[PDB]
């Protein structure tokens, strides 16, 4: 009865695989009884986040073994996990606190998918409506689709050689009220049309939601230029947050116009609680940069497909650029690509 395209069809599917999001919570080794995906709940996440920032300030402060074991069995309280016949891993490093946080940024994405999935016609056509975005298929000669397979080919990093890229399917997307958001950015200069990566069972919360800022309560760890929505100029530093691995292959990826304006330039980590007055966004300096003699202009936007050439700049803690802004209205989501990893073993 659906009269979607099948690539939409195929996508709809993807993103509201239930299976997809009970092997992810089998992998953070979550107790899928003591949590199920029905019982995620925003005050419990909250209340976890606060803990991880305890743990954080523990840990760089050197604090006893006793208040650092209190404060990750609290956590366990919180978020129960099943370790099996292994006991609790301590949370007593910045690291494991990072990919417990990153842990929870997932799961809410997972309870928002959830949530919608369970909230005559086809369920395709059902989950496709409260997705509130407008999915359409950009044809393989078409123009559009040309500049994109590009903007992959070129921005394809020399470091990140583990993997080869290949575009399945383009989609072009408008999210509901998105466009009334942006309008106030839109005459603002320097728009660009960047990448933005992410795990396959975060894209029911980001096309029903947008892409969003980090809360409050989440830890500083792992946010170089702080709370904000990170971009790349280069496919494959994006298509690493797809976290794709051989056993599932096919990644999605977004490309946004970002209202950048007037960019704060920084060569070194910077933890940005409110920009300098004047500036609308942070361009992280890498020693490589898209070729700028190569940038085209796509309905508007700069497209910077250009390979990847040296910088001016040396002196820099990144390989390669990448752009954060502070403000979820400073984002339009123009296209999602369904990538395939291949891997090279
Ligand atoms: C949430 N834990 C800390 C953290 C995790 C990931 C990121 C991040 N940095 C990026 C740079 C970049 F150029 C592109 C991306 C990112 C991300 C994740 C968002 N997606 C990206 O493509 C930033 C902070």
């Amino acid at each position: 009865k659906s009269k979607l395209p099948k690539p939409v069809q195929d996508l709809i599917k993807m993103i509201f695989d239930v299976e997809s999001m009970k092997k992810a919570m089998v992998e953070y080794e979550i107790d899928l009884q003591k949590m199920p995906l029905g019982k995620l709940s925003k005050r419990q996440i909250q209340a976890a986040y606060s803990i991880l920032s305890e743990v954080q300030q523990a840990v760089s402060q050197g604090s006893s073994d006793s208040q650092i074991l209190d404060l990750s069995n609290r956590f366990y309280t919180l978020i129960p996990h099943d370790f099996g016949m292994k006991k609790p891993p301590l949370l007593n490093n910045a690291d494991s606190v990072q990919a417990k946080a990153e842990m929870l940024d997932n799961l809410l994405d997972i309870e928002v998918a959830y949530s919608l999935l369970r909230g005559s016609k086809d369920p395709i056509d059902v989950n496709y409506e409260k997705l509130k975005t407008d999915i359409k298929v950009v044809d393989r000669d078409s123009e559009e689709a040309e500049i994109i397979r590009k903007y992959v080919k070129n921005t394809h990093a020399t470091t990140h050689n583990a993997y080869d890229l290949e575009v399945i399917d383009i989609f072009k997307i408008e999210r509901e009220g998105e466009c009334q958001r942006y309008k106030p950015f839109k005459q603002l200069h320097n728009r660009r049309l960047l990448w933005h990566g992410s795990r396959t069972t975060n894209f029911a919360g980001i096309l029903s939601q947008g892409l969003r800022i980090a809360p409050p309560e989440a830890p500083v760890t792992g946010y170089m230029f702080g709370k904000g929505i990170y971009f790349a100029d280069m496919v494959s530093k994006s298509a690493n947050y797809c976290h794709t691995s051989q056993g599932d292959p096919i990644g999605l990826i977004l490309l946004g116009e970002v209202a950048l304006g007037n960019m704060y330039e920084l060569k070194h980590a910077s933890h940005i609680s409110k920009l300098p007055k004047g500036k609308h966004s942070v361009k992280g300096l890498g020693k490589t940069t898209p070729d700028p003699s190569a940038n085209i202009s796509l309905d508007g936007v700069d497209v910077p497909l250009g390979t990847g050439i040296s910088s001016g700049v040396n002196d820099t803690s990144l390989l390669y650029n990448e752009y954060i802004v502070y403000d979820i209205a400073q984002v339009n989501l123009k296209y999602l690509l369904k990538l395939k990893f291949n891997f090279k073993t």
